[PDB]
């Protein structure tokens, strides 16, 4: 939507930052069936399926060759990823769905708020305006909360957790061997006007929703658009090491709510209390 003039914007992290986390590791198994073929910090998930796969993100679009070279090197095809799913609509996790879906044909999922961002490539963001564009990309099929798809086996589930963003988007996974899995997009407000910010009212409300949201969800296997929340590179080197089960923390999300609150309770209190 419009911004509002008199709605001061957050400072975008600088670019550096992102480069950062976009430093590329070696692709691996995060459980049979379940990929991980992101950066150190910036998530991309492939779900293998015998009816074609789903990627969830797709990091920077600087990216974007790194992560189909990661595909590859696992052994999998482009032409046989038929979703891609998107957590939230900034450069971090949608920077490379463009080039991705150009390279795969898959349709892009994404909520309504999401699709609208990207649409734009990133601009009107409510928080960063245009600091911070990406190469547009046109959603095929608009997600709703509770919505559900279904590929060879595995259901793939939209639970909508705005906060971060207004179309912020965590995704359920349950594979085909009953294993269950949420993908869980980002709380952090950094930077954030948060009290009554006139390009987003409802944020504080939205983001304390998507706490109870997930918070109400049990799961076998814990992930996050972000790999320093869910341990990423220490579970990484265990399960190369031998901790098959590495990944696998049905505490993980309720520790990841905790922490997150925790977190934000404290900068919107910070904020409250400003003079």
């Amino acid at each position: 939507a419009a911004l509002d003039p008199a709605q001061p914007l957050a400072e975008a992290p600088p670019y550096s930052l992102f480069e950062a986390w976009a430093k590329p590791v070696q692709p691996f198994a995060i459980w049979p069936g379940v990929w991980y073929v992101g950066t150190e910090n910036l998530s991309s998930v492939l779900l293998t399926t015998p009816q074609g796969h789903i990627l969830i993100d797709a990091g920077l679009d600087a990216s974007a060759p790194q992560i189909r070279r990661n595909i590859e090197a696992l052994g999998f095809r482009m032409a046989d990823i038929r979703y891609i799913a998107n957590s939230h609509a900034r450069l971090d996790q949608a920077g490379g769905i463009a080039r991705l879906k150009a390279w795969s044909g898959a349709r892009v999922i994404a909520s309504h708020a999401n699709a609208e961002q990207m649409a734009r490539g990133g601009k009107e963001d409510f928080a960063l305006g245009d600091a911070l564009p990406f190469p547009p990309v046109t959603v095929d099929m608009e997600a709703q909360d509770g919505q559900q798809w279904h590929l060879g086996g595995v259901t793939l589930a939209a639970i909508f957790t705005p906060g971060h963003l207004p179309g912020a988007t965590s995704w359920k996974v349950t594979l085909a061997d009953g294993k269950t899995l949420i993908y869980a997009d980002s709380l952090a407000t950094p930077g954030y006007p948060l009290i009554n910010n006139r390009n987003y009212p409802t944020l504080v409300e939205d983001i304390r929703r998507s706490f109870a949201r997930l918070e109400a969800q049990q799961v076998d296997i814990f992930l996050a658009n972000k790999g320093e929340r869910f341990g990423l590179m220490d579970k990484m080197a265990r399960k190369a090491r031998g901790e098959n089960n590495a990944f696998i923390d049905k505490a993980g999300l309720a520790r990841y709510v905790a922490q997150s609150r925790a977190a934000f309770e404290k900068q919107l209190a910070a904020q409250r209390a400003q003079p």
